[PDB]
């Protein structure tokens, strides 16, 4: 068929859109993609399909997508074109078409890891339509048709809300009008897992590094093993932790925690080296160094943990 | 075509459903997905298709799916629309259509890892049908048509039973009635593998850490090597083990075992540090500490193992 | 079309089947799947297609799959429906259809790792056909049409034989007769690779563990490094080795070898701890322990290797 | 249909091409591939489609691709044939066809890692068309139709520009003329990530290796632990780092940095061995060695870092 | 349609074949597969399609005329092909041209690895129909490869075809098989700096132990033990890149000899330590000789090895 001609001769055709999330899975932090399976509902007026509700003994009548003109609606931030199965098409006596499909798609949406792993994100799904030569087409949001099933889960996340920005973005693209809607899924990460995946190994490794201050200054190899193995452990945990993320330029909150832990551990190494350096000559100085490290380190570390967990919680 | 109109003018069309599991594979603990290949059987009454068994020399007659109306049956908790090959369609003289297809699909079903690796799960397969404007459609379960092939296996699991909840869940979705059935595959994990993957390295690492109490207190480096390497081994086993699971918020039984082992090992480190701290001044105290530790540690560890394996077995 | 009517009115239609392996690749131990690319040949009698060999000056005549009835043959133990390209269809004057297609498929067949890596397996490919309402259909095996190309290889394996069980399994399924053939690919693993992947690191790690008995008893740290590092090496090799297999409940022969090596190494640890425990008081006892160990350990290990390699070779 | 015949009887048909990047993702350094989703716009003259703008009350008129001849345009440096959805086809009264599709494709384009990770690249997308026997076909670039969406991101790169080389490469291939255009996406890597992934572990490992010069020369085991563990750490970081790249023949800037760090650390090992060799006889020599090393090493390292970061920044 | 009937009534129809490599990527050493994207060109004589050039090239759609079913043997799935052109000649000569991509499965010989050369094979095959026997041939004009073809780890020597095909019987029909051969040689330098250097340096490090004071037993223990475990790790790591081949590669030999030298250094340290109190002259002599023999035997070994495999 052809696009619905304008009654006002100069009126844009608006398509009322709605998405209802059925399934949400495969949120890939490294790929910054996730997979979604949902209903897409579109609704518009085409009087050419109108009919008398009394002369015609049918109350609605239903068409197949090949029978009538349907607007070409595309997703923007997606990897391939979605896979969709048309579910239903119902026309009204006045000519109002209500189209309903179920689709799955891999959406590509960038994440802000600065606050990670205490981060919240807004996943975006951009709808777009390109105007034809006969008529301009404009997108709109039917709030009645937006929502998500209750059994929608992201195993690592809390799902806050799924909403749409009602006013669309209309703009020129290659000499035609495009209309783009922004659906927004707000989510916040469940950080507890990482607490026992990285934060505990780091804190315990720092404590282990601090145990060296209580060993006899003359047993140099023991303290060497402690300091060195704790340093290498810190480095390994750092690299391991950053291996979960994409190659982002900035630093995450976990990056800061790990870097400060590395500071404390390397400071323990420098302390061990200084004390050993002063052990023969000036044993009073070395002894005082151990005494102060033994008080300062766990105190500064406790204060640091307090400021950090107070801040990011 | 269109849906069969009701004879009672107000009667819902019920679709008799059945699933027969043929193949079950690719149970991914991290993705909380598994792949299934089975028969789907549907059966309903469409009088329009009735025929004279005598005038028509056929006792059944068979149609192609394009020939007759077939209800749109969808899976809910699936990643993509299933891949199906229609196997057979048999109409009865009275108009009873019996439809049979074979499908494969990737089902997405969440797992409860709290008791892991001693966990049981119910994998769900939700069938759903959406009512059309001419008639409401309702799902039901033909028990004769439910089951699973004997050579169905989950390499890591024992399969208990495959049953269906007979009463469906009917609800409103985007202004239409939907009918949902819940097929339930009950399975229980075979934990033995993990016993030799994680639990043994942990137990042996604890014993190794305890060996340090029997080394001469003056040979500080040896005990340092024991304690430190055992601590780092415990940390490595913990991280490694938790790397097999999805980012669940809670803690598994394995988490508890590993955490208690880590408690014992780090406690052995603190013991070595205390003994070394009291070795020059008050050697009687240090000696008494080792004397008691050699009895307490393996005893508390044996008791703990008793409570744990007694509980989770 | 429709299925060939029976001449005996009560005679089952047999389909003569054959598979000719062209390519065999991607044997996945963890997934218990492999990919196969082969010929499938079917042969049956449809009198409707018969013709006079003299009146018709053609010796065979060939049809397209859409032209004639073709039996719906399905694989059982497969992940998706196969991908098939029809190669040829030739009818005989008497009505004998010979159909030939080339297909690729991902077959799922469980492996028995108990004897691994000295294991042999039977990979299964189950063919099946479902009876229609007009006639019962039964599978059979045409040995002339079974075989494999000589350049068929599964890297890391010896291919013994590819045969078929001639008598099929006929059984009732959802009120219809099904006919199932069992094609069997017998293979045996090439263990030599693992000899240099796991067995040598273990044997050398045991020898290294035994070196500790010859170091001076007063150099406690050296022996500590030996015993501890060798123990951790054993643990690492065990975990690494079991990482190649699926989560099987049982233990493989490699598992037994590694476990016995761990027994010897941990026993060397206990020996080092005992000798160190008796080094100050009763130096004769410790000396005797080292003296005996230096003979017993490598002897018991040699005998063990003798029994093991004698058994599994 | 067939291609538009030439008016000059000898004139080549040019197709005006444009690509508008919508989505850019999955830049795989190891595979040297990336995935792209964009608009492809083609424009050519087919006087067979001309029409009177007055007799025909329409100003453009739009066709389906099956209705009219469309040039076979292929990508060269792609893995599979692209996936395209035709978006619009608009003819002008003069016969000017404007075709617009949206496609996704996996482009294969080699990278120059010599300056990695301080590298810039030009990703190429080569368009090509093969001439038919009725007419030669030539490609051209419509600058109005080239560009990229503002929300185009490579989660690790700065995108400089997306341009086209206007003069195409025309050449003979298998006895027909081929016409090839070169679209060029210029990008430059964000190296900061690697600074904290590899460069910091290396620098800290070097400093740690230098700490050994300040330990008492008599505590030989401590210095041994330092030097040896730092050497193995350097080796591990080197291998790990090169594990991110494809098997390129040449050496990267990171390769040079790591190799120089390895030089400094192994030189620290040789220094420790020499000092230990001269510790009993000629302690003055050993002392002089440590005294000089403590000044030389960190100076040569500082200067080295200055030249390196000055050069590659 | 049906296959072209023979003019001699008993003559086989030959199909002139050619492959032109456009794209070559994803050579997987572990899977022994590679991916190829190329032109396939076929040429044969069908007089039924001949025509008077004066009364009337002319081009058909593949559905319009009979086209021979040509299959690849050593492939995982059937290729994906887009027909590019079909041109008939006045005499009936059909020239068909398609562009295809396929994942070819071809075994590699790792014995000389990583100094190995390989011949990747692409086997074409055609099955004879009941009306006529079909035989394959090679149109040299139609064989080649684009210049910008690269294997990101290999030097490409040549791409040629064996002109004489292999004809044989398969399930009661004649099959005709062509062997296209892509000769390549591996660029070993990467492995030179991935494994061989860590091995050589690990051996040197193991040798440093002979110069430490014999009384400092723990230091030498650290050297020997860590160097041994490093050797083991490098061996396992290296063999993790290859399929589970039965035989041994040249890298296997280099790593095995390095392991021999390192474990020999461990045995030397243990012997010296065993004789340090009683017979210190013997231990001293052992170190004296070792310090000369080890680096000499190792240098000579490297000379023979790199001389041989280059
Ligand atoms: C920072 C630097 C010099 C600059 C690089 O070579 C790195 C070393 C690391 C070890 C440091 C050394 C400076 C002197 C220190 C602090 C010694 C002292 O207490 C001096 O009395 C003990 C450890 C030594
Ligand atoms: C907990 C803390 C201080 C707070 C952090 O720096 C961590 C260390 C770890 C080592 C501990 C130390 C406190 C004092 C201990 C218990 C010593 C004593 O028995 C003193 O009698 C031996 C080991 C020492
Ligand atoms: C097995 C056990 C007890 C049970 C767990 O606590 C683990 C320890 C590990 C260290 C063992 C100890 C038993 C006594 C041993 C063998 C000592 C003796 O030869 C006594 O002469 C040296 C090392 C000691
Ligand atoms: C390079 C070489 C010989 C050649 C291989 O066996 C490797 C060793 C490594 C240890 C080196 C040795 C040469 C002599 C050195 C430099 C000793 C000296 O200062 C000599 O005064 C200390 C460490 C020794
Ligand atoms: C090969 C064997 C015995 C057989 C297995 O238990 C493995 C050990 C490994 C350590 C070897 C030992 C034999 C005796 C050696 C060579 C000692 C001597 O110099 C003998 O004087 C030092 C290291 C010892
Ligand atoms: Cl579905
Ligand atoms: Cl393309």
């Amino acid at each position: 068929m052809v696009s619905p001609p304008p009654p006002i001769a100069d009126e844009p055709l608006t398509v009322n859109t709605g998405i209802y999330l059925i399934e949400c899975y495969s949120l890939d932090d490294k790929a910054e993609t996730f997979k979604v399976n949902a209903f897409l509902s579109l609704s518009w007026k085409d009087r050419r399909l109108a009919f008398d509700p009394v002369r015609s003994g049918v109350r609605v009548k239903t068409y197949e997508p090949e029978a009538i003109w349907i607007p070409e609606i595309r997703f923007v931030n997606v990897e391939n074109a979605r896979d969709a199965d048309v579910v239903d098409i119902s026309v009204s006596p006045d000519g109002t078409v209500q189209y309903l499909e179920r689709f799955s798609a891999r959406v590509l949406s960038p994440l802000d890891f600065r606050r990670y792993p205490f981060d919240s994100q807004t996943l975006h799904i951009y709808l777009i339509v390109r105007s034809v030569d006969t008529r301009n087409i404009v997108l709109a949001v039917d709030l009645e048709k937006v929502g998500k099933n209750d059994d929608v889960f992201l195993t690592g996340w809390d799902i806050e809300s799924f909403t749409a920005v009602v006013k669309p973005a209309n703009f020129a693209l290659e000499d035609r009008l495009e209309s783009k809607l922004d659906y927004q899924l707000r989510i916040s990460r469940q950080y507890g897992y990482f607490v026992i995946q990285t934060y505990l190994p780091c804190i315990m490794t720092v404590i282990l590094s601090q145990v060296s201050f209580w060993l006899n200054r003359e047993s140099v190899p023991a303290r060497t093993v402690f300091v060195v193995t704790t340093v290498l452990t810190m480095t390994t945990l750092s690299i391991s932790a950053r291996n979960s993320l994409p190659k982002v330029a900035y630093a995450t909150a976990m990056d800061w925690f790990i870097a400060v832990c590395y500071a404390f551990v390397f400071s323990a190494l420098i302390e061990f080296a200084t004390v050993n350096y002063f052990t023969k000559s000036q044993p009073a100085r070395a002894a005082k160094i151990d005494r102060l490290s033994r008080i300062a380190f766990p105190l500064l570390f406790g204060i640091f943990n307090l400021v950090y967990w107070a801040t990011y919680l």
